């Protein structure tokens, strides 16, 4: 008898909770778990590190997915294979509204620009990348109760981090179209969610200013403390939803 | 001195309320207005019929936009030109989930498939067609308070009503992708909304079964009564939002 | 026993003549009909107003189709469903050759740029939007006999009326490509025509200068008189063709 | 002092008539010229063979362009560079309506499907490939006077002659869309014509049945005699138009 | 004074050798390094694990890049930022020629299908994904000297691992087009290489049969021994090239 | 009994050697053949002129294909139909690296940009246009032995020779992407090769400076002597490969 695991994340159905918090950095999993009530280390294969969190009485996984849409898609498909019903991406982003949203600001995302490939391999470009509206609402509610100021908006999910010389990026064009922030994974998660009837959402902390003006600190110590707040919102939200899902 | 009107809808800024309810049929405007507390007929040009509704103490317009994305886009741009802050499309749709959603069922829509052209003339296909999440939430809340059962889902907004022989439609493909309903305008409204910082949403009554099995009654007497309920939700929602917008 | 009607235009086969004149504005139907020998009001549903014209001994319909490709496509499919053999669009346009074609000038169109969606839902982009060459020839002949000066050229049929900020329109690019005028429907009509073996064409009066320089009068009183001439050419052409079609 | 020639066809402005008949096969130039009143051999470089025809009192060139859109485009650009005002393609095609149009039948073409690349390098796919309507009308008129039965229709201009195994051709799809015939050059000519204000058209003899059923004779002796008729129509048309162009 | 590192891989220019071997699995770095003469652990951040290999007298890095095109692109851009002149991807693949290439077989790749997004964000789809031909030649030469049988061919680089229900994958289509193997990263590497004047190539071991028939062993213990051979070829090749690059 | 020929090139299987040298200009065939040991004129139909070369003891064809991708594709498909195993394109090109590669310089090409249509009619754009690496290697080896300096690089294969006014060419963009040279046929050959398991490659002499600066001599006397060298490399390479293929 074997524990029958998913190929890449190496988790079984039985280890997989209804609710899963996903992060990009495997190093983020260890930081998240220290803020929980208790945890159980599960698996660490490739970039896919898995813990069971207990937080505010509730069990849910935290799982790292790596950088970028194709790599994270493998994580997300395998979690959904294992029965996940709710997946929330918690991460860093760049601000596309640099006068309004600065380093440290937190953005809760209802939808995303699909500048990947894998979503297009699932379904036609016309199809919207959209959060589940209960998951989005819950993140907002929790942030309000914790008195943590948040922005809401669309994310640009772009497979390109480093620009080349020949053709422009769409960072400015999407800023003009009122897209809030930019990162690399949430469109892929949202589309796959809708397609597989798994509820998804996204919360992000601004740690990058890819347009222009401002700041610092270089990174990824992100920012402290504003970072803690975003993680707490994430954990509180995951707990509230795992209650729905017993 | 002239009252300075928008070219097609023939309304002035001063006549345009923060909240506007949009319908496809100019004949629907007259049906909506009879369910209000009071109304003022405004203008009727081309397919664009305009009334000011008073309902539950609040003023907001009801405006017809005609069939199809390019024609309704003219309506919507001109309303936004005049200062509309909230536009809600209330209409008929076909069911893409015919085992689950039948004639008479009401669907409140958070997002849409962009099978138009004009949204693509505004912004790249990758960009999501998405409702404002406050508008979506308010429609749901009102429906719950009125004890009217509702579905939630994505709409396919397709410029094609009558299929041709050569290439398939994507009606089945989008059904498989868990798209709830199909109509012809809401993607165009949602994208333009996001682009112009105008809050939008969509509520629809199933009056068509474009896949296959079922029913009737032919149309558009729609259905009575279930129709009344959808209109009431619309009107109640518009009132609740116009309160926010004094 | 019912008179079995098309869903949107509400006309029966028996009411539908071989030749149909289509206009955008339902208000235009009433203006056209006053210039005929006699008429019979048929139906008025949504933006679709229908009259039978008698002009110079011949019977043919005048039918309004509303603004924009998806809405007019419903009109045109339903007319073709009812046996129409010839459909001519008579309308307003903008000049893309503003030094050459001014307000009041009339353009008879042999082909169009397909900047819609619905034609692309019928057939691949490579396929030409083209008038029937008998219909085009007849409009020219009638104009010559009536000593009304006309231009000939390609129309840009664009689903976008109001530009957005992010991506350019192709109005200038198509001007450089020697496209004469711009409107919103005739490409859709032409493609559907070819596909369904229905003869089509387009005549337009310049009432807009969307590039730049010039003029006036704002609109849509169009222009008088030059407007009358375009309508007369339309009516004379429809009569000449209905003779072919007894 | 040099006679300043175009790079590929090696003709000067002074040698280039307002009207030019173009054929694919350089061997066709020699066959055409024997049916004229008199000729002057001009140049033969690469696949580009050039003669001045005199026919029915009028001078015009016959020029070979080779097989396929990119090669013929070089011919056509260089002729237009030299002042050609009218270019007519006279050639062979396959029947896409094999019940209606058989080997030997002649088709006069008003428009074409753009299944090339070079037209797309000139202008967006939405733009129609269309004959000048005077050139099309003249071919028809001449055929009628010569009592030669002709078909009229759209041509599929396809860069692919030999199909591969992986993706289908659009031969059947375009047959279903009522495209008459298939060849390899006329879309490219038509678009370039419109773009450069040069009047174009196409007449073709069915020598191929690429769908299926029928026939023979293998080719390219084409067919005799029906072939002569198509060439005569071509020559007569070229003469009639060169008269317009003194 | 800081050692100035690349953001994600956390390596400095001074730590970065002209030649770099890239692998997907950070666990593969530890397996590679045990087969070298000596090593120096450098950095481990996110999925990016870095060692300096010494093998056969020569120094070159081995660096993990994670699963999938967008994540690995960050690795590759940062290595090129640091002066890498040669990057070779050594990994696992699936066989697209399952009668010819089986589990354990090794394929040296000269080119790839670009089924990513990020390469398309760099340059137009028309642009070829191609290995440097010296790097490809060297891998072949080394394999021949080591008497290790190898296949040569094109790789399909696909961002999709798990298929969805709505639209087909192109795995079969590309098999029919004589594509050898399928993996997820090498197209992205090849294009970026050409664009930045960095020499690239790919060697892969078949550990997957995504079409159909065959086998086993499940994975990723890959296969032993055939795996060792592929790694040895990789290491020998890297050494031979680092000699060129002192 | 007939010698059963391919439709356009008019060659039989028995006349077709394993190795074929292809040139654009039928006039080039006569120039090539004079540099061989002996030849046999085979066929001359349309732009397709065919000779059997004997050079350095070996037999292989030289065949002209005309200008441009669709016309040459017919040549290449028919040669492959007849059993050709190796086809090498030898021709002229323009320099896209005008500081580095000048008139007279010779470029041996491993890959190409697919700016045709016919390759896209065979297979999806993502698929690479790539030379066989043995053919590429052999051209290089022969050039080295003959002490003829050569460049190596990617070719832009573009169906457009004469630019139009509306949309830019990609000549500069591809120069920035490190594409070496530009011509009109080799991408089409490479893709078809891979698809049909026929080994291909390309060698070119710079006779054009389509960017800008420089030179002369106008053309196509190309250049002497540097031209002879490129032809000799071609012939030597063809001989070396025909030896492999007895």
């Amino acid at each position: 008898m074997e524990g029958e695991m998913q190929r890449h994340i190496k988790l079984t159905k039985a280890q997989t909770t209804p609710v899963v918090l996903v992060v990009g950095d495997p190093g983020r999993v260890d930081k998240v778990k220290v803020l929980c009530d208790s945890y159980v280390d599960l698996a660490y294969n490739r970039e896919y590190k898995s813990v069971e969190c207990t937080y505010k009485g509730q069990k849910f996984l935290c799982v790292s997915h790596g950088v970028g849409s194709a790599g994270c898609a493998i994580c997300f498909e395998e979690l959904m294979n294992n029965g996940a019903k709710v997946i929330i991406r918690a991460g860093s982003c760049g601000s596309l509204q640099p006068t309004q949203m600065k380093r440290g600001d937190i953005c809760i995302c209802n939808a995303a620009v699909r500048e990947d490939r894998v979503s297009h391999l699932m379904i036609y470009s016309d199809f919207p990348a959209v959060a589940d509206y209960e998951v989005y609402a819950t993140l907002n509610q929790v942030a309000e109760e914790l008195k943590v100021p948040v922005f809401n908006g669309i994310s640009l999910s772009s497979d390109m981090y480093y620009p080349h010389k020949i053709i422009p990026t769409r960072l400015e064009d999407y800023s003009k179209a009122n897209v809030a922030v930019v990162e690399m994974e949430v469109a892929t998660l949202m589309v796959m969610g809708t397609l597989r009837k798994v509820k998804t959402g996204g919360i992000f902390i601004v740690d990058g200013c890819p347009l222009k003006w401002d700041e610092g600190d270089f990174d990824n110590n992100l920012v402290p403390e504003r970072l803690e707040n975003m993680i707490k919102i994430s954990l509180e939200t995951c707990a509230r939803l795992a209650k729905k899902y017993l």
